[PDB]
């Protein structure tokens, strides 16, 4: 497969991107991987820009809607995605087919640890097995020096660090802070599914979290009650969970995580919390 | 700084990071890294794996010795001209206990997975780890554990691992008995009866010109002629351990208990 530096090169075949990545590493370029499900927004572009700033980097952005972590409802805009990558000066997009990634269906897979059964995994007990299986595959195909994930999906980031540690993967996991709208709303491809009213109410998630982070000088109870009060004051926000955990998602430094529904649209957000 | 490596000597590393660093450094110097996973207690069967790895031009041979949850073994490797032994502790391999693991496909529940339903999840997890630590160009496994070999091929294909899996033919005693450290536990009567596994398989392989049923019936007759041999299974499958096709290549696998000693063997079969 051909590779043209300073241009966007799109490969669909795992063998092609593997070959190009290997070649590029051999010539001294450091391979950065940004796994995505497409429908790219500024949150994804922050990942790309973090990748870019690593000197000598070549940036691979994968776009794959992984059926195993689910599907028909997921936003798909491939045209726009590659345009954005071109604008960002990304040199490699990897856009594999389902058949190329899963020629044998679900055969060997990744079994995450107990964290996958909790929070996002509570009602979706196979979700993270899906995510970790695909991320492992992407990591083996691309063999990046570093792989970039958003903090917005904090439990996912934690589990990917677990995958990496547990399987001795020779990749550094880089967590990138959540990119937010002007009012604080965490950027998400799911935000498009909010009407004007729901969009207005949705600010309560980030407002609750930031209120909690500042309340936290008064202790964990204060922080949680501050967040709960903001969410309770929000018209038509239905809370699935609001949980304060250790940073590894098992007191002093923690992470406060929220998941809520606005209509049918389920939103997530989380924030660093320092107690005292 | 990259850990010390002395060419032509047995270099022993216990730290995963150390062997990772040396393997990476060596491959950059134009060596091809060969991995031979073992559980120690080495015999000629394991040496055959080592010798296969050694004959690859440019090879550096990494033999791991690890029991999934010594000086004699090292002497044998030294004598084989192996340059790297990797001897990690359980704590070094599992610093966070069992957390993320590999879930094999359904083949792992069959055959050997009958009595041991989680056995292969353990093997694939540790093999995946060793692969990621050492990043070998090729990894060597004996055909004696054929189902394990097939499952490792599935692991490598399924997770897109960039390693060649090399199956090495089973090394046998003079009478055909597959070499295994367990053979030592057999008393004379049991050791004599144990020959029936290999004899049954080789009979089947030659009977196979007359078809699959002839091959199975020949093997069963041989096993039926042996006292104190409790057959756990005797199965003819295709080479990937799916159902046997009407003709073509297959594999015949047997497992049996002699007292408390469980023995396995298997053989290539060509049907008709
Ligand atoms: N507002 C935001 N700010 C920062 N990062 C954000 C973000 N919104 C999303 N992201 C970040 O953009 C990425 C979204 S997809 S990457 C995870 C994944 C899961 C399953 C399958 C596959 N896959 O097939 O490659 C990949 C996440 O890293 C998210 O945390
Ligand atoms: N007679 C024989 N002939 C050829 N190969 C033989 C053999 N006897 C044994 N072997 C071969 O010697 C190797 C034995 S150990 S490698 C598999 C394993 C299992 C569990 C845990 C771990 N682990 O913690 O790294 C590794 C196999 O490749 C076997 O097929």
């Amino acid at each position: 497969p051909a590779f043209h530096p300073g241009e966007l090169n799109v490969y669909s075949a795992p063998g092609d991107v593997a070959d190009v990545s290997r070649a590029l590493r051999l010539t001294g370029r450091r391979v950065m991987l940004v796994p995505t499900m497409g429908a790219l927004h500024e949150g994804h572009l922050a990942l790309v820009r973090a990748a870019k700033r690593v000197p000598g980097s070549v940036v691979v952005v994968s776009i794959f809607v992984n059926p195993m972590q689910f599907l028909d409802a997921y936003p798909r805009t491939p045209d726009d995605d590659l345009a954005q990558l071109r604008a960002e000066g990304v040199e490699i997009a990897f856009t594999p087919t389902t058949a190329a990634m899963y020629p044998d269906g679900l055969r060997t897979t990744v079994q995450p640890g107990p964290l996958a059964a909790e929070l996002e995994g509570g009602p979706r007990p196979t979700h993270f097995a899906g995510v970790l299986t695909v991320v492992l595959k992407l990591l083996q195909i691309v063999r990046p020096d570093r792989v970039f994930f958003g903090e917005k999906d904090y439990q996912q980031l934690v589990l990917i660090r677990q995958l990496v540690a547990d399987f001795n993967l020779d990749v550094a996991v880089v967590g990138v802070p959540t990119v937010r709208e002007a009012d604080g709303l965490a950027m998400s491809s799911r935000n498009r599914y909010l009407d004007p009213a729901q969009r207005a109410a949705a600010v309560a998630l980030s407002a609750a979290l930031t209120a909690a982070a500042h309340a936290a000088t008064a202790g964990a109870q204060a922080a949680l009650d501050a967040a709960r009060a903001v969410l309770d004051a929000a018209p038509g926000v239905a809370v699935d969970y609001l949980e304060l955990r250790d940073i590894g998602l098992g007191n002093g430094s923690g992470r406060l995580l929220v998941a809520a529904r606005l209509g049918t649209t389920r939103l997530l957000d989380n924030i660093a919390i320092e107690i005292g």
